[PDB]
């Protein structure tokens, strides 16, 4: 079903994040992980203090599609990580827990009609590394994920 879905998503905020590896996506499936630049740390640290929900949204460059999204648990907090980086580590902040609601991809073509308020109403799959969704954008484009029967949405409410 998508109830369960609709209450975490419910008030939310949405985050694009914009990854130039597969890689590091990979690494963020398999351990429940994000990292990402100081000026995006701040922006995110702030809202997961703002809101019952702050939902990343992953896409790898050149992939043509979303791979799937995440609920920040945590704020950002500083074992290691061995990311695959364009940079030189240090320049990445802290570390932020985040738990996988859907790891199922969405290609970029099934989100043609939804365009994003807060950069300019361009396509929603149009935007910078950290850029903010708009909440209805951001609803919609989250719903249009496959399903993933893997995941149980019971731990997640409990944390809200
Ligand atoms: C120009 N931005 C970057 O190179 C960049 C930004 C955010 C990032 N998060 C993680 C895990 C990496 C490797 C990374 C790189």
């Amino acid at each position: 079903g998508t109830s369960k879905l609709k209450y975490v998503l419910q008030d939310a905020r949405f985050f694009l994040i914009k990854s130039n590896n597969h890689e590091n996506v990979s690494l963020a499936k398999a351990k429940g992980v994000w990292s990402t630049l100081p000026v995006n740390e701040k922006k995110l640290n702030l809202a997961f203090r703002s809101a019952r929900s702050v939902i990343l949204i992953f896409s790898v460059r050149e992939s043509g599609k979303f791979q799937g999204f995440a609920r920040l648990s945590s704020e950002s907090h500083h074992s290691p990580i061995h990311w695959v980086l364009p940079m030189s580590a240090k320049m990445l902040g802290g570390v932020f827990k985040i738990d996988w609601i859907c790891r199922r991809e969405l290609p970029f073509t099934k989100s043609a009609h939804l365009t994003n308020p807060w950069n300019e109403h361009k396509p929603v799959k149009i935007g910078r590394d950290g850029q903010e969704i708009e909440l209805e954008c951001g609803t919609q484009l989250c719903l249009l994920f496959p399903p993933d029967e893997s995941i149980d949405l019971y731990q997640v409410i409990h944390k809200m």
